[PDB]
């Protein structure tokens, strides 16, 4: 197995996947690495299994259909994985913890949002449909863009949003378009 966490790329107290060479810190994996379970399979392996059990799941889908899906166990897992893929980018540090807003010429957002709050919301099964999760994720970046206006820091929001959206299209097999 790898000697660094797949998500944060640091060594430390790592838990190793039994079905692929990835390793994780306990709270870097989503959901948090399970207490017992031998063998243990990580979220990458669990997602690959879903795909392999239902090859047709990789045919293209309409986003509108995906968003209306109820958060049954497979959709819950897919949102957990998509959240993890965003944490895998180092620029996610800007969006992880609760933000605050005091900048001359801007007003903070009406509904602040951040990745750790989404992580808790998923853990506590607060989303009933995929739409709930996706709206909160997208709000993170939209708030950032709106607040930082013309400061070049706005680009961090564009960059992390692009990582989100590419992984959303991949994980939920959204029909390719120009
Ligand atoms: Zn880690
Ligand atoms: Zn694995
Ligand atoms: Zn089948």
């Amino acid at each position: 197995n790898s000697n660094i966490c797949e998500v944060c790329n640091k060594w430390g107290r790592l838990f190793c996947c039994d079905t692929c060479p990835r390793s994780f810190h306990e709270h870097c994996h989503i959901p948090s690495v399970e207490a017992n379970k031998n063998p243990w399979s990580c979220i990458f392996c669990r997602i690959k299994t879903i795909q392999e059990r239902c090859p047709e799941s990789q045919s293209g889908h309409q986003e509108s259909e995906v968003l209306m899906r109820q958060m049954l166990p497979e959709e819950q897992l897919k949102c957990e994985f998509l959240l993890l893929k965003v944490y895998c980018d180092s620029k996610s540090c800007f969006f992880a913890s609760e933000p605050y807003y005091n900048r001359e010429g801007s007003q903070g957002p009406q509904k602040p949002m951040w990745l750790n709050k989404v992580k808790t919301s998923l853990n506590e099964q607060m989303y009933t449909r995929v739409e709930g999760f996706v709206q909160d994720m997208r709000l993170i970046f939209h708030n950032h863009k709106e607040f930082y206006r013309e400061d070049k820091f706005t680009r961090l929001g564009i960059q992390v949003q692009d990582i989100f959206e590419k992984n959303f299209r991949n994980i939920f097999a959204i029909q390719e378009t120009s």
